[PDB]
């Protein structure tokens, strides 16, 4: 099984497996049952931004989601990712639908990693090309004619579909820790557009970090957000 | 009085005003009496590195000090700087000597600030020029023919003197918060060389953030590290 | 007099002092009489982008102007800025109106300098605050409640006025060369909105580099773009 | 055959295939016969630095090599790499020995690419790990116990070998151009240590950019620097 760390923008409350009964942002450490969550005041049809950060000295993974003009929502969890993740990871975005549905559109994605022992990786996309050779598209993930990343299946009409799962990983492995290292830190930002006709959209989007050979686990659809085999 | 946030590398224990009884790294919020400290295994004569980071979501100010070879020391404190600091600041280094003394040599200094409402400021110095027009030098601070910044008095011969105070501020004010801000972060690194003829070197170095019109408070000498008017 | 290097977006042809007979992008070295120009297909009412770059090895200063959609214009000039500019500079934007007029609105501005002997300065503004303490505003320059920088007078109603000059300099001086330097580079981007009620808008916008104590030369109005004391 | 653009630090004069009769730096466009060169004042046993830059507006690929304290050497060539290279490339370093020999030690390597239509890639290594998962090592290339990259074969004693070729490519494809794009630019820096017992060291080191599936061509040893099948 993959080792997974994620920040979930969770649109659909699955109260039977630990979600609060509201759209929430959460921090997931090796389980879909977030270690910490916060009410997300969703706005179907607006562009949202997530920013995510961690460093190995503070040991505090935190995330904020916002929309232009709105109040933002934040969540944090104290954790030493050196004891959770392996030294080398791939970083990526995931998204699912299930019985309910939404567009999982990513308009932009940037990521920075630093390791001082200074080694660094940084990448930033404001367009996605039709053939993103520096992305590993998994599942139903694809790029569109506006240079956006659609993680889950959609018509060119506009209409999203159910039982869809797609991810996008940065092609290059990332070195997030080492024995020598004094500090390791990463920061990630993405902007996203969730539209739905459904009164109750589902399921959500994820930024995540995993072992390098990470793949969509089977039965990780809908509420497991493409990350987890089961809901332990 | 100035408003001060600082990370202090305090080479000299002043137990009568709250220092632990050993050299330590501290986080100072509006007082010399550090809110959080950790033991610092000084290595007079060797080049040390300090990394400092904060962001407004995690609300944790952290610092780590390290020498090439040995293990390193960290210190953290949970604080919302938006309730401590004005919206515009200057950032700087300070150092002092009192009755006991040491060189307070800065070999390099970098700083990055970000404000997402993205606005940003990054500066990096590896070589300090003979006339650093982008620094405000206060007190005894000067740059030397090696391209280092000496915060405290050092003779023609290279011997440190007591009763010295100096500071260097980046010339441009930094926007560290604003109302409509989603997240504010900053990171700082400097490297430093402390040499002493005294069996107990003193008094230390700080990275500090302050009101833009900050100046050396009179009687901030020695154990108050060029930051504070008294020891309250 | 000041020493000026500038990239001019010159909306108004002043053929009597060397402008070509159309709107143009120019590179100005110590004179309003551009050393190199190219035709600029203005689109009053649309958001334009300018990118400028130089480095001391290639010795080529280049600029490109672009609107989303249409094709773009470029201009270059081979010059060793180390023989033109002092070692320390300020960097800024200027704009003017004369008898004819336009809005000279800056929506964003970024600048990166590097000096390898690495020393560097990066600043980026997407939103200009109501009180930009890291800018020196000269002349009619001001920031507005949209978070834009208006270089020239614009009424309560949003109508531009003639006989306006304004400039904005980054507060910190920039080290663009030193003896022991291997390479010096700089890059600048700004975005801009020019609206005009006049059939011939005027006079234009510049990005400029100058002596640190640069100020608006009297009679630099209109066609001299807030940079030059005369048209020599 | 690969499409190759390179900057060669050429230690061994092969006058029969277009080299000047001296150690030189050159710019190679689809042939080992540099389009432009300049005398390199080699210093076997000192750390050298190369910096390389290009942008699509200026159309000037330039490189500078230097050592601490020395005079630097520079070379440039005007070229539009959009008409030479494909949209997607891998970037890398190469090195050979032949009958004569030298260490081809890389101590550091950084690279930045930007594409404005802003998309960007940046990576920086000051150590190389024992298993660099974000590098594609080709030929004899390997990382060592000091976290340096040895492009060509060496004893742990110190002693280099002949008939050696190795390269190192960044794992992620890089997008250096697109139809939409206004500007594309890249910058690269590496530091290097060439030691030799030979009175006449050979052959040299390269930074290069190629089609993504680039591989060491057979018979590209010694003077062809791992890049080219023949000396056309
Ligand atoms: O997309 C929303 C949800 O739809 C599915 O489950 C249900 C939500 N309401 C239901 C009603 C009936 C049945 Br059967 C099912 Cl599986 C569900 C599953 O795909 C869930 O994992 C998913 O979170
Ligand atoms: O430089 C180290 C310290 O030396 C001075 O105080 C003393 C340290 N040991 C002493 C012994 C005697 C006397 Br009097 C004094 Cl003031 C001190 C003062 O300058 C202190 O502020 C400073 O921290
Ligand atoms: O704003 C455009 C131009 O208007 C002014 O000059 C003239 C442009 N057309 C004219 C017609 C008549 C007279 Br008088 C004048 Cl000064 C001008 C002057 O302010 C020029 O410097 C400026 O470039
Ligand atoms: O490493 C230096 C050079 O050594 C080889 O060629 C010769 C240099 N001097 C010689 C003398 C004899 C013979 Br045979 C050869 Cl191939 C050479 C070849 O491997 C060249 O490609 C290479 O540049
Ligand atoms: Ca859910
Ligand atoms: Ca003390
Ligand atoms: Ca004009
Ligand atoms: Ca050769
Ligand atoms: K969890
Ligand atoms: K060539
Ligand atoms: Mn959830
Ligand atoms: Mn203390
Ligand atoms: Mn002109
Ligand atoms: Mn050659």
């Amino acid at each position: 099984a993959d080792t997974i760390v994620a920040v979930e923008l969770d649109s659909y409350p699955n109260t039977d497996i630990g979600d609060p009964n509201y759209p929430h942002i959460g921090i997931d450490i090796k389980s879909i049952r977030s270690k910490s969550t916060a009410r997300w005041n969703m706005q179907t049809g607006k562009v949202g931004t997530v920013h995510i950060s961690y460093n190995s000295v503070a040991k505090r993974l935190s995330a904020v989601v916002s929309y232009s003009g709105s109040s933002s929502t934040t969540v944090s969890y104290d954790v030493d990712l050196n004891n959770v993740l392996p030294e080398w990871v791939r970083v990526g975005l995931s998204a699912t639908t299930g019985l309910y549905k939404e567009t999982n559109t990513i308009l932009s994605w940037s990521f920075t990693s630093k390791l001082k022992t200074e080694n660094s990786l940084h990448f930033s996309f404001h367009k996605f090309s039709q053939n993103p050779k520096d992305l590993i598209l998994q599942g139903d993930a694809f790029t569109d004619s506006d240079g956006n990343l659609q993680l889950t299946k959609v018509s060119s009409s506009g209409d999203p579909q159910g039982s869809s799962v797609g991810r996008a990983l940065f092609y290059a492995p990332v070195h997030i820790w080492e024995k020598s290292a004094v500090v390791a830190s990463f920061d990630a930002t993405f902007t996203f557009l969730i539209k739905s006709p459904d009164r109750e959209p589902a399921d959500g989007i994820t930024f995540f970090i995993a072992n390098t050979d990470t793949s969509i686990p089977s039965g990780s659809g809908g509420r497991l957000l493409g990350l987890f085999p089961d809901a332990n």
